[PDB]
């Protein structure tokens, strides 16, 4: 007979899952798994994170329970796990969608030939990204693209990206009765609190597919704000309805299909030829993503400075003090710290509001290494990607890709073209609510008589800025600009 594993790693659904399609194809018993190591926590993570991918499982779990099928949360190692569920169950083929980042192409590697050796069929679709990844470099003449230009006028020399796969089965092959791993009380959906975790996640992203769908469907209500999306001018300070679509965690985890979302967005632009074009349209914010993938999968220490061929090496400082005021928000700027305090309550800020704080903590102001400042995002950021959270930090610190240091955005101004109220400020920091408009993104510059009508004196009940503006970034410049003479 046919038994089968679908083994989840990204791709946490049921739509557009072409390895659940071949799964299910022709099989007797059907193992969703999702493999989970306990130990996680005690080897760096978010509660916002973690229980968004909970959340995530647990959606799983009731689409599965809704057609006969039950979702196996396995705790332990890939290497240690699916060798007994291979003999226990009588699996012959093993589905799971492919992966192209470090960690996965080392560890797929190894279940692959522990796989061959049970005399198991191995099948990964792509369908995480819009196109085969290999496929792009090797119609490129065998590199990868290192412009957006450029990888835009590849793509579309070679078309469309693959239609998304048809839905699953109204009714799935259950598992079999009575296994051992397969029992109930060991393979269940866990909590934040069972793992280890002492305080409560704070975001309002709810984890899962069915979310996923929901706010694909709100953000395709408007189909004329689809067509002229233009990512530069959307509102970082719009936090009651951000001004785009939030959709990157639902992407990173794969609770949504990047195909779905493309011809999604090609059904709206046929009806509206003045539609906006890459890079700024949405389409182009999804090629921004396959992109970085295909430049990060072939380059080696992506993730790094030291011998990544791709980024500059620049002398960053190691200063910890300014490290950790940036990173706990008390850099004495509102808007900067307004936005840090949004990263580690919701995991997620606008992507002009992601410029403000990495600029400042870089080659604007602070000198700091752009791998410290991704530490810190990797760690609070409920759509952390590898790949995606690498590449734009190496873009803001003007290793990679970006060039121009001497566009350098002022942690005072930015925010008050969008919001000269504060109102985002209000919001993340109540300790400055009842300040004046006028002096709320440079709380310092207001008499000591309004500090205390609105109680929040300045060095009190909000710490002083760390540095001068127009001192910091004249320094920071002339160090850039040092360096890439040094090249
Ligand atoms: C320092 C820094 C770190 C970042 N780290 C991450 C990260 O870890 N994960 C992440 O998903 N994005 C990251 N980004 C990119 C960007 O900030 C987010 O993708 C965006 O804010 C997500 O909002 P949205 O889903 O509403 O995007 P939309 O504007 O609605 O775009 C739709 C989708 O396109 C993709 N996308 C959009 N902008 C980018 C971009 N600049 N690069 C790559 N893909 C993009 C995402 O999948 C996103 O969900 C980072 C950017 C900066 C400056
Ligand atoms: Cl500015």
């Amino acid at each position: 007979v046919k038994n089968s594993i679908i083994w989840f790693r990204k791709g946490l659904r049921l739509h557009d899952n072409p390895a659940l399609l071949e799964a299910c194809k022709d099989a007797k018993h059907v193992y969703p798994v999702f493999v989970l190591d306990p130990h996680f926590l005690q080897q760096k993570v978010s509660v916002n994170r973690y229980n968004f991918l909970l959340e995530s499982l647990e959606d799983l779990q009731r689409s599965f329970q809704a057609r006969g099928s039950r979702l196996l949360v396995l705790r332990g190692k890939p290497e240690e796990v699916f060798p007994r569920v291979f003999r226990e169950w009588g699996v012959t083929q093993l589905c799971f969608e492919h992966d192209t980042e470090p960690y996965a192409k080392v560890r797929d590697a190894a279940v692959r030939r522990l796989a061959a050796e049970a005399g198991v069929e191995v099948v990964t679709p792509i369908s995480h990204t819009l196109y085969d990844t290999d496929m792009l470099v090797a119609r490129n003449g065998g590199a990868a693209p290192l412009t957006m230009q450029s990888f835009t006028k590849l793509v579309d020399r070679v078309g469309d990206p693959p239609a998304p796969a048809p839905d699953p089965p109204a009714a799935m092959p259950p598992p079999a009765e009575d296994m051992p791993s397969a029992a109930p009380a060991a393979t269940g959906v866990p909590t934040w609190q069972e793992v280890g975790f002492k305080e409560p996640p704070l975001t309002v992203f709810k984890g899962g597919e069915t979310e996923a769908l929901a706010r694909l469907e709100a953000a395709f209500q408007d189909p004329k704000w689809v067509a002229g999306f233009q990512k530069p001018d959307t509102d970082p300070s719009a936090w009651e309805k951000p001004a785009t679509t939030v959709l990157s965690p639902y992407l990173k985890f794969g609770c949504l299909s990047a195909r779905l979302f493309h011809a999604r967005l090609l059904e709206v632009y046929r009806r509206h030829p003045a539609h906006s074009q890459p890079p700024v349209s949405l389409r182009g914010q999804l090629l921004w993503r396959e992109f970085f993938y295909t430049v990060g999968s072939t380059t080696p220490n992506f993730h790094r400075m030291a011998g990544n061929p791709v980024c500059k090496q620049i002398d960053w400082d190691d200063n910890p003090e300014f490290l950790a005021a940036w990173r706990e928000a008390r850099t004495g700027f509102p808007w900067i710290d307004a936005i840090m305090t949004q990263l580690v309550t919701w995991g997620w800020m606008h992507h002009l509001a992601r410029h403000s704080v990495a600029c400042f903590l870089t080659r604007g102001d602070l000198y700091v290494s752009w791998e410290r400042g991704m530490e810190v995002f990797e760690e609070h950021l409920i759509d952390q990607d590898h790949y995606l959270n690498a590449a734009n930090w190496m873009w803001l610190s003007a290793s990679a890709f970006f060039s121009q240091y001497f566009r350098v955005y002022s942690p005072v101004v930015f925010g008050k073209k969008y919001d000269p109220e504060g109102r985002f400020i209000r919001k993340f920091l109540p300790v400055l609510k009842d300040m004046p408009a006028k002096y709320i993104y440079e709380p310092w510059t207001a008499p000591l008589e309004v500090q205390r009508k609105a109680g929040c004196v300045v060095g009190r009940d909000y710490p002083a800025p760390i540095v001068d503006h127009a001192v910091a970034s004249k320094a920071c410049i002339a160090r850039m600009a040092a360096a890439y003479r040094r090249s």
